[PDB]
C-alpha cells in the first residue's frame, strides 16, 4: 500500500523532474533509499526528502 516514485513526488507541494530526484538520492537527501528492483525503484511510504537537521 505504498506509493511509486511518480506519486511519491505528487505528495510534495513543490516537486521537480524525476531524474532530478535521482540526484537527491545520490546525495542521500531521501531516506530510506528506494528498492533497486534490478532496474525499477519502489518508494516505500517511508521515503521522504530530508532538509538539514531541524525536524
Amino acid at each position: 500500500m505504498y506509493l511509486t516514485l511518480q506519486e511519491w513526488n505528487a505528495r510534495q507541494r513543490r516537486p521537480r523532474s524525476l531524474e532530478t530526484v535521482r540526484r537527491w538520492v545520490r546525495e542521500s537527501r531521501i531516506f530510506p533509499p528506494p528498492v533497486k528492483d534490478g532496474r525499477e525503484y519502489l518508494f516505500h511510504e517511508s521515503a521522504v526528502k530530508v532538509d538539514l537537521n531541524r525536524p
